[PDB]
């Protein structure tokens, strides 16, 4: 389409972090332009399933969410082109040494863009399904967008839900709905206000799924004020129908201070 652009208008210059799937790296578009560049290493995904994401990226675009600017798909190392966020995911973040000095104010806001990013997701009818602090990233003037849209479907080739952050009816039902997001949300509150800590500590993924058909749920953590408790409380309602849409989360979390 008009998403296509040369390889040789793209320059990769620092290697931010690799793994299976691929890498990831810090460029230029014409050289005016910092971009973040996605690598497919090549055997792992499908093309098509690795530009998925992409492709998904199309449609959503918000303030909140990291935007697509092209894609480099004509030859066999392929390219996603996103805007560039420069601290990193915000679990990164939240766990780095200049991230643990941040206090609560900054966290409520964090969470507060993070509910606008959804908000607008919802509103677009779509579900993201993999809504966690890994999949959050930090631009330099520490805002929130939401990224990695890998598993997120209008309302999966290769890549597996997150079971700590994923609801209960999701999980044993296999019903994804925005309310399944808004759960995600809540675990993803936790991971804030506790500087990028597990899910569930010393529990195991099959503990916690078994532990959840129990009713489970990770008690009033330190240096979590009551309301940003009962935030999270309200996001694990047992009943999806009884758990608050993120418009009406965005607008009680920007009320605080």
């Amino acid at each position: 389409p008009a998403w296509e652009i040369p390889r040789e208008s793209i320059k990769l210059v620092k290697k931010l972090g690799a793994g299976q799937f691929g890498e990831v790296w810090m460029g230029y578009y014409n050289n005016s332009t910092k971009v973040a560049v996605k690598t497919l290493k090549p055997g792992t995904m499908s093309v098509q399933a690795f530009l998925e994401e992409a492709n998904l990226m199309k449609t959503l675009q918000h303030d909140k969410l990291v935007r697509l600017y092209a894609v480099v798909t004509k030859e066999e190392p392929i390219y996603i082109i996103t805007e560039f966020m420069a601290k990193g995911s915000l679990l990164d973040f939240l766990k780095s040494d200049e991230g643990g000095k941040v206090l609560l104010p900054k966290l409520i806001d964090f969470s507060a863009q993070i509910a606008e990013g959804m908000a607008y997701i919802e509103r677009k009818n779509y579900i993201h399904r993999d809504l966690r602090a890994a999949n959050v990233l930090v631009s330099e003037s520490l805002m929130c967008k939401i990224a990695d849209f890998g598993l997120a479907r209008v309302i999966r080739e290769g890549a597996k839900f997150p079971i700590k952050w994923t609801a209960p009816e999701a999980i044993n039902f296999g019903c994804f709905t925005i309310k399944s997001n808004v759960w995600s949300f809540g675990i993803l509150l936790y991971e804030i206000v506790t500087y990028g800590k597990i899910p569930y500590p010393g529990r195991t993924n099959a503990d916690v799924m078994s532990a959840l058909s129990q009713g489970y749920r990770m008690p009033r953590m330190e240096n979590c004020p009551d309301e940003l408790y009962d935030i999270m409380k309200m996001c694990w309602k047992e009943k999806a129908e009884e758990r608050p849409t993120f418009d009406y989360l965005q607008s009680v979390l920007d009320d605080f201070y």
